[PDB]
């Protein structure tokens, strides 16, 4: 026999599918399983990343012994590797190896020197007040530009500077920066007080000038477009020339650039040259000492970890040294591991098949729709037909011969890291677009929708069970990997994506009543996931609530990737009834094969943290929240005005379904 690909192991015989699926589905699990220590969230995707995190660390291992000569990246990623886990030898090299980069900042006598030394340090990869990197132009997709992007802070999100959801959070704070800076410098945390609630104030005006996560998503607010000479003009009071030369690049590296909140550059600015740069240097210090405090001594990792693992996540313990080392030789040199990642593991031609079928199902799918002019359909359908699909692993891999590694510094290893990373990135500005370059690594277990390139990309590691299983009958394939590509294919039609045409770039190609219905379509989403208090928090103060219009773009991937899975997979039967298995029926083993993959629960702080910074829904909502949307839902499980998920269906939602 053929496996169904869907575990029924974790079923919940007394939840009724037709009032909670996601229960239904995985309430054994939801009920029993421990969310191990060093971990905030556990489930499917947790459960694939482990099994990958393995094998990279065995291939670090097995690039390490292999005695490779000094300035191979077999040699680079073992000797990395080694600086990090040589736990000894960091302990004995205390606090000194922060020394010179510290005094950097200690030795700035004013404003103008200490923009260059945070200039300096950003390229090392320490946090500043503005954010940087560079993308394609919005309006021309043929050019890179710099961005930038607003920064300054040291909490999850402007929101903990204001919102009483995060009180406790906040009233913490400053307890931590003050031990921070006594293991820095000596003393107790008392003595660092006034120092820590200096920075405090000072965020809590960066804050302020901010934008929110539903107002930072939009694409068209998002695009100002300015010349190096007016952000001169327009934020003055910040030396933009020494603080760009110290990044790396000139005022002719580029001469237009983008910034994605005018109002928080010119706020930074101001409050730059109106605040003590005393107050400054305090601000510069702290984000030094958290930058660089995973790379120092026992203590400095421990203090880290119980704020921003305990306090805000809920994690009990560190992750032990050896997965530490990993995210480190990931982060740094993530391209490198993944060629030997993917000649060791990896059905790429049944995945182009799949990805094939979603799109035949989009193109049906709006050429019907019923709500919409003749006019944009076709429009539509012309994006739909620009789709570029990358499936598995890059055609290019990044280059790291700039890059020298010491197996007896890990401080400075880290810092050249993010040198060179940071030096191909501005590299970029002078040549024309990559359009082979990947965004992620092979064995990263996600997916992406990347508007400019109009393109889809599915990493090796996110086709295996419970996503793909080349063995299983397709109905989990399609409610697991189908449902992905749909959701993939889905975001170049969001509420922002739909704004890009088929060669990325922002222009209208719609009517303004289409514009219209699609608004009145988009608000009853929002609506919808507004009034969604995730079960595990329903007696907490407020209740928390899903953000309706922060989750929106992630909530109309999920409607249109579902629908269209299910439409793809009635139309590869060819007519034929879909075979039953293990008690059921082909479509609803696609809504248990979507209901599995979002098998996933978090501790509550993480759950906080998630419904403010997150603009995925939490994962009984992507679950529960889309299928009662979907009238295949109702039909499949027999659902009717008596059951807790049945909605009207004059008020559910159809997009491109
Ligand atoms: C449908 C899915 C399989 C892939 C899908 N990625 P996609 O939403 O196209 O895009 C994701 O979020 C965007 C906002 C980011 O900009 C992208 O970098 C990417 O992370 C997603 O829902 N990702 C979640 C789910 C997830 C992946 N790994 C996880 C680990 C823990 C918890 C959740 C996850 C996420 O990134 O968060
Ligand atoms: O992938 C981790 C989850 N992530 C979602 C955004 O992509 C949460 C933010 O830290
Ligand atoms: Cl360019
Ligand atoms: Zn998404």
């Amino acid at each position: 026999a053929i496996p169904s690909g869907i575990d029924l192991s974790h079923i919940d015989a007394d939840a009724r599918p037709q009032d909670d699926l996601f229960g239904h589905v995985n309430g054994r699990w939801l009920a029993e399983h421990e969310i191990p220590a060093d971990r905030a969230t556990d489930g499917a995707f947790r459960s694939l990343f482990d099994r990958a995190e393995t094998q990279v660390r065995d291939l670090i291992i097995q690039a390490s012994q292999a005695g490779a000569a000094v300035g191979t990246d077999a040699q680079r990623i073992g000797d990395l590797y080694a600086s990090f886990l040589d736990e000894e030898a960091v302990e004995r090299a205390g606090v000194q190896p922060l020394h010179d980069e510290l005094a950097t900042i200690d030795s700035a006598a004013d404003a103008t020197e200490l923009a260059a030394a945070l200039g300096t340090l950003q390229r090392a990869g320490v946090g500043g007040g503005i954010g940087v990197y560079v993308d394609t132009d919005s309006k021309d997709s043929t050019r890179y530009l710099v961005h930038f992007t607003q920064s300054g802070i040291g909490l999850p999100d402007e929101s903990y500077y204001r919102d009483e959801q995060h009180a406790a959070v906040l009233a913490a704070y400053p307890g931590h920066i003050a031990r921070m800076f006594g293991l820095v410098y000596g003393g107790e945390s008392r003595d660092h007080a006034k120092t820590a609630d200096r920075i405090v104030a000072l965020e809590t005006k960066l804050a302020d000038a901010h934008w929110d996560v539903v107002k930072r998503r939009d694409a068209d607010l998002g695009y100002n477009l300015r010349t190096f000479a007016q952000l001169q003009t327009e934020g003055a009071g910040f030396d933009w020339v020494s603080w760009v030369t110290a990044l790396g690049s000139a005022p002719d590296a580029m001469t237009e650039l983008v910034v994605r909140q005018p109002d928080y550059l010119v706020t930074f600015a101001s409050l730059w040259a109106s605040v003590n740069v005393e107050d400054w240097k305090c601000w510069a210090r702290w984000r030094l000492i958290r930058a660089r405090a995973p790379w120092l001594t026992r203590a400095l990792v421990a203090e880290d970890f119980e704020f921003y693992g305990r306090t805000l996540t809920g994690a009990q313990q560190l992750r032990d040294r050896w997965k530490r080392g990993v995210s480190l030789v990931e982060n740094l040199m993530g391209d490198a591991v993944g060629k030997l990642y993917v000649q060791r593991h990896f059905a790429k031609s049944r995945i182009d098949t799949l990805v094939d079928n979603l799109q035949e199902a989009y193109r049906i799918s709006i050429s019907e729709l019923d709500w919409m002019t003749p006019q944009t359909r076709q429009r539509a359908l012309a994006k739909l037909n620009k789709f570029t699909a990358k499936v598995g692993y890059p055609i290019k891999w990044r280059d790291y011969s700039k890059l020298a590694i010491d197996r007896d510094d890990l401080y400075g290893n880290v810092q050249r890291g993010y040198a060179v990373n940071h030096d191909r990135e501005l590299a970029k500005l002078f040549g024309p677009v990559d359009r082979d370059e990947w965004f992620m690594t092979p064995q990263t277990v996600n997916a992406y929708y990347n508007p400019g390139m109009n393109e889809i990309v599915f990493p090796a590691a996110i086709l295996q069970p419970p996503f793909f299983d080349p063995q299983a009958d397709e109905a989990a394939n399609y409610g697991g990997i189908g449902a992905v590509i749909g959701h993939e294919i889905g975001h170049g039609f969001d509420d922002q994506g739909a704004k890009y045409d088929g060669d990325g770039n922002l222009v209208d190609w719609w009517t303004d009543d289409d514009r219209t219905e699609f608004a009145a379509r988009t608000k009853a989403l929002i609506e919808q996931y507004h009034a969604y208090t995730p079960r595990d928090l329903v007696d907490h103060p407020g209740p928390p609530h899903v953000q309706g219009a922060f989750t929106i773009g992630e909530n109309i991937g999920d409607l249109g990737g579902l629908s269209i899975a299910l439409l793809a997979y009635q139309l590869s039967l060819n007519g034929n009834p879909a075979p039953v298995i293990d008690g059921l029926t082909g479509m609803q083993r696609v809504f248990f094969g979507w209901a599995q993959i979002w098998r996933t629960k978090s501790r509550a702080a993480e759950a906080i943290r998630r419904l403010a910074v997150d603009p995925h829904s939490p994962p009984e909502f992507r679950c529960n929240g889309v299928v009662r949307n979907v009238d295949a839902f109702y039909q499949a499980f027999d659902v009717t005005e008596d059951d807790a998920l049945f909605l009207d269906p004059q008020r559910r939602v159809r997009i491109w379904n």
